[PDB]
């Protein structure tokens, strides 16, 4: 069974570029940039992070990629190798559909 966290962030987005900020357990948060086209705007969303190894999610991811669907967002956590580390479920409070990622990681705060 993954382990069952609740998380909350915010995503803002620029034209060609967007970050990431979401707030983990145990006081650490992922800072992620994405890169391509997107509509300019932002937004926070709140949701649960689901892993089997929360330490290893925190020291190995280096990626994220997400999908977002209107008011849902979620969240792919990844390795070098691109191995999945875990993923987000969130409720977005401004609706938005794309999908992307890029380089992202965990760190304290």
């Amino acid at each position: 069974q993954e382990q069952q966290y609740d998380v909350h962030g915010n995503v803002i987005s620029a034209a060609v570029y967007q970050k990431f900020h979401v707030y983990g357990p145990e006081d650490m948060v992922f800072d992620g940039d994405a890169g391509g086209l997107t509509i300019p705007g932002a937004g926070a969303f709140w949701g649960t992070l689901f892993t089997s190894d929360l330490q290893r999610l925190y020291k190995d991811t280096v990626s994220f990629q997400y999908n977002a669907l209107g008011t849902y967002l979620n969240i792919n956590f990844f390795d070098s190798s691109g191995g999945f580390l875990g993923h987000i479920q969130a409720g977005a409070v401004s609706a938005v559909v794309g999908v992307g990622g890029g380089s992202g990681s965990w760190h304290n705060w």
